[PDB]
């Protein structure tokens, strides 16, 4: 039938999707900027379709209920039906590619450990080693679901001491986790994705640091609901915006021509 | 109907599919060792199929002839129907994917310069801007194609050096390639992916070298017929193995852990 107004769920999660200044007097998809802001309207204008971004209700990124069994987050509302498409640093995996269709990736990522600057912690290896430092993840994310599902013997380690330590270790958000790692004088170190940590570690106030390699290697993906119509021209689109250096160009965009730690 | 054997189309690449010791007394799959090799192993394994390992009859990776429009290299036997499946480091370019289907990738790459150990370059940009070191790139393979199509000032004006050169800078394999490195004195300079590069920096002589940051970011899939049943099975083993640290294993199997340059 006739033409529709795509909504596309996303999460405000800097520097993917923020408030542009004077939001408050503007409206609809003026409200916000970010790489995954100009990302949608590169994908609009490829696929022929207009849209209207929406933040996600509920906050966050998207895991399933073991007893209800149900969705939450971005990959819950494309499950049921809520929205057409998630353009958002949404994690590829294999528990979420079996409900909903995701395009090849437009960035790749692993998840890494952030510390305030001067942390004695170098590796996984080394947190899971010690007791002086506590370290969490953010909730309902691929984070989370990593530690909490891994067989190698440091990461089931940590994920043992993450599960059960008190106070909570975990975050609702990643500015809450970033804010605990910089309030906690080198006594909480966070597990996020290495996208989000070289962010940070650009930003004011220069307090926050990147350490080790990173514990795995993904991409996050483009997402519809199962089987959507929408999906091959999307797919094909990130594709081309690879291909062209567009992605690149955006990525230097919203994290080092922006940064705020010097050149 | 009944179960049939998967036939899958490779190349021989070092180290994703290599000769085995004693190879020449050996049959069927048992002729060949490496990545890929491995990679099949597992895949056949997760998605329950039994398969015979073809070489690529023609040597290639895949490109469309312009004037013939006909799909030569892996590609091609998957186009016109003389594989299933193809298990090898064979880039998702947006071409290919509208006319194969491709897993999520297994591997990240990026287009990369080899050097004979003491040359002076640092970069494309370097390359673009003398005269001394002539260089070059695979045939029918989407680093060439790269080029061809690139508008970036640097890599368009790289291109149109390249594609008029005489003689000829380009080559039909990567040995080819990396020979020409050796032989060279310093006055050839490959452009290759970063992972085959990264390889032959680890392996006697240890005369290479890989320089620069990468030119491109994107990733191998293991393709299949469009709309092969077989496709969904396999992304989803895709990103099992991936999960489970199985890829990350294999790449220091075949690159580092039995890399002859050191520790
Ligand atoms: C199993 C794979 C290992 C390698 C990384 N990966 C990816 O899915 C991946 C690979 C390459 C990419 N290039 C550009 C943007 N996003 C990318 C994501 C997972
Ligand atoms: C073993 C460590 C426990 C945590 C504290 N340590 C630090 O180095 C450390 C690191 C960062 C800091 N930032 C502000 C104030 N104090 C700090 C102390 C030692
Ligand atoms: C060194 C570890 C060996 C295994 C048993 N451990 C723990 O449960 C343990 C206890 C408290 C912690 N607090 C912060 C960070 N990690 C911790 C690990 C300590
Ligand atoms: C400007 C360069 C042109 C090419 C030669 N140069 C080199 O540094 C160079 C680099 C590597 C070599 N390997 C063996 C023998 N000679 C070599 C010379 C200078
Ligand atoms: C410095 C370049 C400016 C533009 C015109 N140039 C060429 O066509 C040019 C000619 C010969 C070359 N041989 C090896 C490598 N690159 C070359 C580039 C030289
Ligand atoms: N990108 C993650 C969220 C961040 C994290 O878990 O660290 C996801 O899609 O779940
Ligand atoms: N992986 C490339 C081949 C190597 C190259 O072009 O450098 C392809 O799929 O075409």
């Amino acid at each position: 039938g006739a033409n529709k107004t795509v909504v596309v769920t996303t999460i405000l999660e800097s520097p993917y999707v923020m408030m542009k200044k004077n939001h408050e007097m503007l409206e609809g998809n003026e409200r916000y900027e970010g790489y995954c802001v100009d990302l949608a309207a590169e994908i609009a204008k490829h696929c022929g379709f207009k849209y209207k971004l929406t933040i996600v209700g509920d906050g966050k990124y998207g895991a399933r209920d073991a007893d209800t069994k149900i969705w939450n987050g971005m990959v819950g509302e494309l499950v049921y039906g809520k929205a057409d498409i998630a353009i958002a640093p949404l994690t590829i995996t294999y528990v979420r590619e079996e409900v909903i269709d995701f395009s090849k990736p437009f960035m790749s990522l692993g998840i890494s450990i952030m510390i305030k600057k001067g942390t004695p912690i170098e590796s996984a290896e080394d947190l899971s080693k010690q007791t002086e430092i506590a370290y969490g993840t953010l909730d309902s994310g691929s984070t989370k679901e990593f530690f909490r599902r891994s067989k190698i013997a440091v990461f089931d380690k940590m994920w043992t001491y993450m599960r059960s330590a008190e106070p909570s270790v975990f975050v609702r958000t990643t500015a809450e986790g970033v804010a605990r790692v910089r309030k906690s004088k080198g006594k909480y170190a966070y597990l996020l994705e290495s996208t989000m940590n070289e962010y940070i570690e650009q930003r004011k106030p220069c307090d926050t640091m990147k350490v080790g390699g990173n514990l795995d290697s993904k991409g996050y993906g483009i997402a519809t609901p199962k089987g959507s119509s929408l999906g091959n021209a999307v797919n094909l689109a990130v594709l081309k915006l690879s291909e062209q250096g567009l992605l690149d160009k955006l990525k230097n965009k919203w994290w080092y021509d922006k940064g705020e730690c010097g050149s």
